[PDB]
């Protein structure tokens, strides 16, 4: 399934990753797609590619990670790219600016990235207005139905108590996301990644789940209308961990998850532990891309393992082929997350990448993807 329009992209993207900055690429690429004159990609999927996370159908099994369309002003034309779901925000309660820019950093040799946003968002109101918007664009167009989208959440900088931006953004746009991605990973909010203690993350994955639950009880009609989102239901709460952590730490906080019933776990954020990026050295903030991607797939394994394999896994570094998202599969991941990916390789992502992971399915022996989660 070629196409004429994802490849006068490829020309641009070459000049793009020599020349433009990273954040003002990130800004055209967002603007193009706010005007719907990006690439399509219309074909059926493959049926032996269809995941699912519990009651979540996912048509394929790549969507576009968080921190890409931040403020959801973007969602249209992404998912028809050819990505079964997105992952909106990080969001906080107000809008922030983020730290000073340059904040975004890229090497291309390495085919690497390195940022110090700060969750720049518009707020959980602005983006919830927008959201409101696709679910109501979404009604009138074929091209995006049964599609998800997923709210990842985080705190504001300077609001101490996470719980309370928590339940603020549940109970304004909880009734219009599938699912809920709790960040508690990021590390350009100091000390965000100090709340993944045991004790703390079990407070605070309860009272997601608990403020989730209560939006249903008070209502006044049937299930169908409260939720306006793509399932109908409530939304799952997954967690999204760093992958900078100890063995102990590791080990208990995959007991929290079983303990508190959390729906999914997302692996992983952005790393600070690489320093053998020469482009990288003065500059701050955590690294994405291929040099994640051995380090996270591991991660998946300790985890699969630590959580006796009853918490669903969504993959997140590092993956830029079909083969890498085999490795993740393998490993014990359920979907795939694709940021870095995007960045380098542009329109042709998910054709691309849905392809070479169709014909290595088939060549390794599998009748669908499932078959092959955890076989390693
Ligand atoms: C510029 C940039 C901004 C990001 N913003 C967020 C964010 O707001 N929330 C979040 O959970 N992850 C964020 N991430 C992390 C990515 O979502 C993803 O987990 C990570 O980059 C690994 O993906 P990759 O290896 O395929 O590039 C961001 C990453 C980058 C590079
Ligand atoms: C999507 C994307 C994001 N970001 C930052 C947040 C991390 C980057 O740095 C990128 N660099 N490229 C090259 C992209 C992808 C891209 C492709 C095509 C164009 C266009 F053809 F329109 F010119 C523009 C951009 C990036
Ligand atoms: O989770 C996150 C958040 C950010 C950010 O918005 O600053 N950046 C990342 O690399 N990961």
């Amino acid at each position: 399934s070629y196409n004429p329009e994802f490849f006068l992209y490829d020309i641009f993207l070459k000049f793009c990753l020599k020349y433009i900055d990273g954040e003002i690429c990130h800004d055209l690429f967002l603007l193009l797609g706010k005007y719907n004159i990006l690439p399509y990609d219309t074909s059926n999927d493959s049926i032996y590619a269809c995941t699912n996370i519990k009651h979540l159908d996912f048509i394929n099994p790549f969507g576009v990670a968080a921190g890409f369309d931040k403020n959801g002003v973007c969602i249209d034309s992404i998912l028809k790219l050819g990505f079964s779901f997105i992952e909106i925000g990080t969001i906080t309660p107000r809008g922030q600016t983020g730290n000073a820019k340059p904040r975004i950093f890229r090497d291309v040799e390495s085919r690497s990235i390195i940022n110090s946003c700060g969750f720049n968002n518009m707020g959980c109101d602005k983006v919830t207005e927008n959201l409101i918007l696709f679910r109501k664009r979404q009604e009138e167009d074929k091209l995006l139905s049964k599609h998800i989208v997923g709210v990842s959440i985080g705190k504001n900088k300077d609001t101490v108590n996470i719980v309370d931006d928590l339940k603020y953004c549940i109970n304004k746009i909880g009734r219009y996301a599938d699912y809920i991605a709790i960040n508690v990973s990021s590390p350009n909010t100091p000390g965000l990644r100090d709340n993944q203690e045991a004790g703390k993350l079990k407070n605070i994955i309860l009272s997601v789940k608990e403020e989730i639950d209560n939006l249903e009880k008070n209502n006044i009609m049937n299930d169908e209308f409260l939720w306006f989102n793509t399932t109908k239901k409530k939304p799952l709460v997954f967690v999204k961990l760093a992958p900078d952590l100890n063995q102990e730490q590791k080990k208990e906080i995959a007991d929290v998850l079983l303990e508190t019933n959390i729906d999914g776990m997302i692996i992983s954020n952005t790393t600070t532990q690489i320093n053998d990026i020469k482009s990288f050295e003065n500059k701050k903030g955590g690294v994405s891309g291929a040099k994640l991607k051995d380090i996270s797939t591991k991660f998946i394994c300790e985890m699969y393992n630590y959580t006796n394999k009853q918490i669903p896994i969504i993959a997140s570094g590092g993956i830029f082929s079909g083969l890498d998202a085999l490795e993740k599969i393998e490993a014990g991941a359920s979907v795939c997350q694709l940021y870095s990916c995007l960045v380098f390789n542009g329109m042709k992502s998910a054709v691309q990448i849905k392809r070479e992971l169709n014909h290595l399915l088939y060549q390794r022996g599998y009748y669908n993807l499932k078959e092959a989660i955890g076989r390693k």
